[PDB]
């Protein structure tokens, strides 16, 4: 459905997926994403 | 700026935000879609 802003990968072409009333992540960007912010 | 599908709280409203060309989630929204998913 909708695009990762930063992965830029199809909402399936991800092997994991998490899918919100309006937000799409993948497990790449919050895996790179968390170690920076955090 | 974009509130969180899952956690709907504003961009600075959370202590930790991660921001996207299009894509807006807080640490509580990966660390519990992250369990579930994973
Ligand atoms: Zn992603
Ligand atoms: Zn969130």
């Amino acid at each position: 459905l909708l695009y990762c802003s930063f992965c830029g990968k199809s909402q399936h072409e991800v092997r994991k997926l998490i899918a919100g009333p309006s937000v799409y992540i993948c497990d790449e960007c919050v895996d790179l994403c968390n170690d920076i912010i955090r």
